């Protein structure tokens, strides 16, 4: 009959496990590496409720170290025991940067990805653990990530902006002047917005603007300096351009299994990271759009994602907008 | 190209106007009082974007004073002008408690209702304005409110709690121990939760536990002391009892038009106010439930809704739970 403060805690973990695209991609990606994991030792970075660590045991791992800093580590220990794996899977509380493992490991598994790939992500902790605890020639799951961008005409946003001009049709009162107000409020800000889109929102072929091989020399320094690159595309047809969507995929080594968060693919809890222009720009078929996207740490907090956008639409002058996570 | 901070502002007003049940009930409720409003003066308390004030003009009012304290009053003035009513409808910024009208009024219209009827509601301001500005024999729209309660088995909550015991069926990992954790987090707190339900969630005949005639002597004092009353009901069948839902209706004088927020009726943006027990209680057909519900000001803030619940399920001892708005 006591009162507890853990609603967010359960909601977050519920969302992740109920994300079948995510959870089944990890289950299968781990099983696909059975030959490399059989009789070997694994470190799970940010193990949460422990389900990926148990998948590793089920793929044949001799021993798994499940490291989790948040309050939820306690529930992981109970889940391990319930599945009869308390002698194979060891739950260790606290950050992986200072945990003491009794041995180096053959593999690191982690669901480290955040909104826009790098918002409040565990990637820096995975790389720290790779340097400190992974044996030479050891395995990282997933092994790589790719970043994508596309111009968008967000159909839900279009409806919200146009709503005010439609009030007269429904109630006999003209409220069309509310449209400029709504545009300022919904687009005239510099926050990254997390929202799920579909193919109906995508205005040109998506462009890959970066590829991250997670084991590669120098990646820690690239993350600090900024990850990204240039892009170019041509519009499919006539629409209000609202800005750009950014998303990612990750790949599990083997034919490789890919977990995608594209709006063209099955929805996931990551959705997409939307970068709105200050106001809509009309485009037509074959309107050329080019630009550059850079994912950066925020200066107050390297864990909060910043995105610097440069973009040029048709014959308009190149523009810049500097975003930070909502 | 400047940045503005008004997302919440537009979202709130969008939600209200897009609530067709709400907006059409006010449009029709106002029109239904055409004979009383024709050639008369009206005060709109908390006029927001101004749409109800314009409805009053369209119902024949000679003059309407639209009083609004928040930033949105500016958009109301533009809406009035756009509909060509700047000489009939006057928008006045600031709280109605200190506004200076050039005359007393024949009627007060207001959409004052909050979540659980009284959370951050404008009712005290409507009653203040009634005392200060309404002529003798003057009209209030709506004229009355009624409060309802029913026991509930929240099907969405039931699914969330049971989710953890279903993980084994889908991924081959037992997580059933997460259920007690989820119950503590989702039910073991004393916050009122705003959530929309349907008939599938309602476990016994809804009970009216209070009626408020808005013009009645003594209502201001009743609001301070607490509004509510006792109830009794008998369960329809076998289910986990999760607690109680509270909702309201308001009535426009004329056959009277009723705007309801019942889960048995068309959904509205008010949804219902849910009062969860600390954990589910099993009930059966004809299980008797009795109790008392009181809606109160919070001590820090009379505008934040508090609800004191007393309840007795079957042969169990009577219990008390003291809730405050989330
Ligand atoms: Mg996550
Ligand atoms: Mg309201």
């Amino acid at each position: 009959q006591l009162y507890y403060e853990c609603y967010s805690d359960v909601s977050v973990h519920e969302e992740m496990i109920a994300d079948q695209v995510r959870t089944e991609a990890y289950r299968l990606g781990i099983l696909k590496n059975w030959a490399a994991l059989r009789g070997k030792t694994v470190l799970d970075v940010g193990a949460g409720t422990g389900i990926l660590s148990i998948f590793c045991a089920q793929a044949g791992a001799r021993r798994v170290y499940a490291v989790e800093a948040s309050a939820i580590w306690q529930q992981a220990r109970e889940v391990v025991r319930l599945n009869g794996l308390e002698d194979r899977v060891h739950v260790l509380p606290g950050p992986v940067e200072t945990v003491e493992l009794p041995e180096r490991v053959d593999a690191i598994v982690s669901e480290w990805m955040g909104y826009g790939l790098l918002h409040e992500s565990m990637l820096s902790s995975v790389l720290h653990a790779r340097t400190k605890w992974l044996k030479e020639g050891g395995l990282l799951l997933p092994a790589s990530a790719e970043l994508f961008v596309a111009p968008i005409s967000d159909q839900m946003l279009e409806w919200r902006l146009g709503f005010w001009s439609q009030v007269k049709q429904h109630y006999g009162v003209d409220m069309s002047c509310m449209e400029s107000f709504a545009t300022r409020c919904l687009m005239g800000h510099s926050e990254i917005v997390v929202q799920d889109l579909s193919g109906e929102d995508v205005l040109a072929r998506p462009q890959r603007f970066a590829q991250l091989e997670l084991a590669r020399a120098g990646l820690e320094q690239e993350l600090e300096a900024g990850v990204g690159g240039r892009f170019r595309c041509s519009c499919y047809g006539s629409a209000p351009l609202h800005g750009f969507a950014v998303w990612f995929q990750v790949t599990f080594p083997g034919k490789p299994l890919v977990l995608s968060t594209s709006p063209l693919h099955p929805a996931t809890h990551w959705k997409q990271a939307l970068l709105y222009l200050n106001e809509p720009v009309p485009v037509e078929q074959d309107t050329d759009i080019s630009g550059e996207i850079t994912l950066l740490p925020s200066p107050d907090n390297p864990r909060r994602l910043r995105i610097l956008l440069r973009y040029k639409v048709g014959d308009h002058e190149e523009k810049t907008k500097d975003f930070a996570m909502e």
